[PDB]
């Protein structure tokens, strides 16, 4: 009963001043150096192995730790420029990648790249996934979740995604990676515990995430108590607040996606 630890985190966050907030945001997080990829983007370099976004490094973190092992037909919901879609197209047992994203003004259009296995990637823009009828996949990825200063608004947004994701999961995919925008709210916990009982997996925090969000990833390769996993992350995020001296992020090399087509 009562307020959850994550709720205290969000309140404290919302109570920070401008200066404190931006220092906190990146404190002791993992960050990939995107310098080379940004210069590649503006040079139109499609063959250098540079990921289209920071999302590639996030998925890389999870896959290298076996939290998800993409296979067969991969469906990527909210693919954006295609960071997750392209990364999956480099996996050994992936046969097809299908991405869906809304695109349009203010939102990311899929980028056409020549990273390894690009020829098995098909991203369709102009697609609102909440109105897209589910399809069969072997791997389901979903990276949707728009932040709000309101934990109530984020709760509802998370619950809408989980309802949507549940429909795609009943379709059979045994591998999955689903962004949980607001995992600390009681209603979201209850749904997650229900979905874990049916579909398995567990919640993991990726350290590449900023301290200004509590996003966790529901992944098939994880297991264990959801509440404990969430509270631990709440503790780490709160412990990083009001620091004496800011250490900032730990920088890491970006993912290399290579080039070339793969056999079909
Ligand atoms: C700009 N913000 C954002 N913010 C809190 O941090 C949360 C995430 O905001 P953010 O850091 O802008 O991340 P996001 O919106 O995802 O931006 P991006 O898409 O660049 O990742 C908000 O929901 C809000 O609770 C803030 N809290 C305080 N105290 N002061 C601030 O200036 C801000
Ligand atoms: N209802 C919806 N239908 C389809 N796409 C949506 C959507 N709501 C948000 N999105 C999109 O989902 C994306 C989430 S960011 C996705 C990043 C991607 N994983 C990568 O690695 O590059 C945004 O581009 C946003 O435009």
């Amino acid at each position: 009963g009562g307020r959850t630890l994550g709720e205290q985190w969000k309140e404290k966050l919302n109570a920070m001043g401008k200066e404190e907030f931006f220092s906190y945001r990146k404190e002791a997080i993992l960050e990939v150096d995107r310098t080379e990829a940004r210069r590649a983007r503006r040079e139109g370099n499609k063959v250098g192995g540079h990921p289209v976004s920071r999302g590639t490094a996030k998925l890389r973190w999870l896959v290298e730790r076996r939290f998800v092992q993409p296979i067969g037909k991969v469906v990527d919901l909210g693919c954006g420029r295609g960071g997750w879609s392209y990364y999956a197209a480099t996996m050994k047992n992936v046969q097809e990648v299908r991405g869906y994203t809304k695109g349009g003004p203010g939102h990311e259009e899929p980028m056409l790249m020549q990273s390894y296995g690009w020829n098995i990637v098909t991203m369709k823009s102009g697609v609102d996934v909440f109105y897209k009828p589910s399809e069969i996949s072997d791997t389901l990825l979903c990276d949707i979740g728009e932040s709000s200063p309101s934990a109530e608004i984020e709760e509802q947004r998370t619950l809408r995604i989980l309802e949507m994701v549940s429909d795609w999961l009943s379709r059979g995919p045994k591998e999955f990676c689903i962004k949980i925008l607001c995992p600390y709210m009681p209603k979201v916990i209850e749904k997650l515990e229900s979905l874990q009982r049916r579909f398995g997996g567990g919640l993991v925090r990726v350290p590449l995430s900023r301290n200004s969000n509590h996003e966790m990833y529901w992944v098939s390769g994880a297991s264990g108590n959801i509440v404990h996993a969430v509270n631990m992350t709440s503790q780490v995020l709160i412990g990083r607040m009001d620091k004496k001296i800011w250490k900032g992020p730990k920088y890491e090399e970006d993912v290399n996606l290579g080039s070339g087509t793969r056999a079909v």
